[PDB]
């Protein structure tokens, strides 16, 4: 829902004089996201990092009423281990509105996959594996899943919006900042933006329509991108008119470079174009858990 929807202060408000503010985590036109050490946030006798978003100086009403939505939209949807996840707020008079998230050690999934593309092996410590990048697939359809269930519905799903954690646990996010259009361009390198239209299920382009199963369409791109380790999709292609009609009549992209053919063939059935055909997440789930036990079995 919306910023009008009640607030349990004694769940979610978390005192302001137990949170230090770091460095800038990143920042937008309408909002910034900041690091900062919170002791006690969840119940026990700890310093935790988290990230805080907050407004930048000079917010409008509108603005305020942004953030307050999204705070209140995040404690919709609950908590679930593979989505982003609310630890409190700082609401109440005396300082910023403050929306507390767990922090995820090492950030977006797009960048960590380009990193390592020279520590990558199908089946050598720190390296990626066939099983990594399967389990990655598995935990973003057990996230999209959930938040099916809560009737949301992502809109944008897409690498640069998964998170990593320690010990290999990925999170769904929607940062909502749109850093790449409101970033310095002295400072813009080749791979800070995306294009989003790469991620549209054709229905998005024609009739302006998402839905769940447009979501399933970006889940394939995004399986596309986890496959190519971080690669941008369509490759060369131009987006323009041409690349729509040609979506629309059936060209798709070709295989990554890392994929199996069993993961292909899932992209392949995330892209139907006809929305009902495409599987739900809930048969992405098994599916996936599926391919994810049978590439660890024993001969
Ligand atoms: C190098 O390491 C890193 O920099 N590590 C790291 N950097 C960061 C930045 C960060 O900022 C964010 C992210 C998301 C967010 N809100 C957000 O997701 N809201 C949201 C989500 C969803 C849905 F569907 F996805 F679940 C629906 C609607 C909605 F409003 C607020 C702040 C959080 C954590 C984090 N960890």
């Amino acid at each position: 829902h919306c910023e009008r929807l009640p607030y349990d202060a004694s769940k979610w408000e978390f005192p302001r004089d137990r949170l230090n503010l770091g460095k800038p985590l990143g920042r937008g036109a309408f909002g910034q996201v900041i690091e900062a050490d919170a002791f006690g946030i969840d119940k026990t006798a700890t310093c935790r990092t988290v990230a805080v978003k907050m407004l930048k100086e000079g917010a409008t009403h509108s603005e305020h009423r942004a953030l307050m939505s999204e705070l209140k939209i995040l404690i919709h949807i609950g908590h679930h281990l593979n989505v982003v996840n609310l630890l409190g707020a700082c609401t109440k008079p005396g300082g910023p509105l403050m929306v507390i998230v767990e922090f995820c050690k090492f950030g977006n999934l797009s960048t960590y996959l380009r990193s390592k593309r020279n520590e990558f092996v199908p089946y050598y410590k720190d390296f990626l594996t066939l099983e990594h990048l399967i389990c990655y697939s598995f935990q973003v359809a057990k996230g999209m899943e959930f938040l099916a269930s809560r009737k949301c519905i992502h809109r944008d799903l897409a690498a640069r919006n998964i998170l990593l954690s320690e010990k290999n646990v990925v999170k769904i996010c929607d940062f909502g900042l749109a850093r790449d259009i409101y970033k310095d361009p002295d400072y813009v390198r080749k791979g800070d933006a995306r294009l989003p239209l790469k991620w549209m299920a054709p229905e998005t382009i024609f009739d302006r329509v998402y839905t769940i199963q447009s979501d399933v369409w970006s889940f394939g791109v995004l399986l596309w991108e986890i496959f190519s380790l971080g690669a941008s999709p369509y490759p060369g292609v131009k987006i323009d008119e041409e690349f729509c009609r040609r979506l629309k009549e059936g060209t798709r992209m070709r295989a990554p470079d890392y994929t199996t053919p069993e993961m292909y063939q899932t992209m392949l059935d995330c892209w139907h174009g006809e929305p009902s055909q495409r599987p739900t997440f809930s048969e992405l789930v098994e599916h996936l858990g599926n391919l994810l036990q049978a590439n660890a079995q024993q001969d």
